[PDB]
């Protein structure tokens, strides 16, 4: 399994998405851990032109706080959907902006696990 | 010509971008005001796949706090660039998600002014 | 008051969208005119991460043919919707890559009219 | 090794990017094969709001021709850079719109090989 700090991200993201009204525009929450120990959250902004996924809003929120490197991140869907693997675009942005980051996804056993971003983007660009 | 609240937005966004390390990835900050009086900030996340502009990070931050309708927004560039009009993509997202919002831009005389989002997208899609 | 070539763009985009199966992923066609006289077409690719609008596929198609500067562009929707004004994102990309381009939109009387891209993005970023 | 159609795609994409002026806006070409016997090309349209990668332009070009299903795709960088693996966003769009497609990438030996899109996006969204 994952460490307690990483497990805290799941709780924080879950709390964030479940604390707001059900919406088709804001349906996913994300939480990331910075190298200094702070946690940053955010929800997605859906739009056909490429509204940011929750993870990208988190990256912007962390940057606004001069958080520096982010070490772990997770996305939680609304309506008790739980952990959601980051989409291809988010994986690319994470790899390019925080190459040392790990994302929390569900393994074959459906259990939470933190994986290096490069593993989610083999032969990545 | 701006209200007290609007001037505060400019100050908040300016302080945000000036407070972080100069970066090519995080170079613009934005601040928005919600109908309930709360202010939300954020900085952009640059990426060729369409990393969110500061305004979009602000929309997700506001949504994460269940801010509801946003009434005004502004973007401030790093290196003392001052007010920057929202780009075309942000105008579209703002129009679609917060149709009653205004954006602070510089008028033909270089003076800050709050304009209805529809005015920034004539014959908008 | 559209030129012969401008009206031809409308015909070409209309023919394109009426030549493919009705789809929720590919619902808009676009056609643009190059200064060298050639016409390029395209259809959008819908995706939440920001799949390109028909106009952007056209820009990439024109680029692949070494078209150079485009002078006019139009978007035609399926379901017999007719002319669609470019969305905010397309306006920004068009302004940044083809600043002298015009986009065909509907005037107050619902008739086709070519408008400078700068007019579609007042006080543009 | 690569099949005949796979080597042909590389040649077509390579010829495409090498046939246009060197540009920072149009720097990658892509080519895809459709199940109905056609090959579609395209070049990227760089833009901070998420201008489409060459692969997305190809998808819209194929869609405009009512191509249906794309079975293989490849991207070639300008300035003799050769094969470029699809970025994360492209992998997501490809997986969602053409789940049965294969993408040509370089293996650990620098040797080109066609791989199922799902393989490039482990535990995708
Ligand atoms: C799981 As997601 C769509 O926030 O990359
Ligand atoms: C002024 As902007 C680049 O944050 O849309
Ligand atoms: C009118 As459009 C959605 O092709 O920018
Ligand atoms: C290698 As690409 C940037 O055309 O996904
Ligand atoms: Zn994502
Ligand atoms: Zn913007
Ligand atoms: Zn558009
Ligand atoms: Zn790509």
């Amino acid at each position: 399994p994952l460490s307690q700090e990483e497990s805290t991200l799941i709780e924080r993201a879950t709390a964030t998405i479940n604390s707001i009204p059900i919406s088709e525009d804001y349906s996913v929450a994300s939480a990331a851990l910075s190298s200094d120990g702070r946690i940053f959250t955010g929800v997605n902004v859906y739009h056909f032109t490429g509204g940011p996924c929750a993870e990208l809003v988190v990256l912007g929120t962390a940057a606004a706080a001069a958080a520096g490197n982010l070490t772990c991140i997770v996305a939680i869907g609304n309506e008790n959907r739980g952990i959601l693997s980051p989409c291809g675009r988010c994986r690319q942005v994470l790899l390019d902006l925080h190459p040392g980051i790990k994302a929390i996804v569900k393994d074959s056993d459906g259990q939470p696990t933190a994986v290096g971003i490069r593993e989610l983007l083999p032969s990545g660009y």
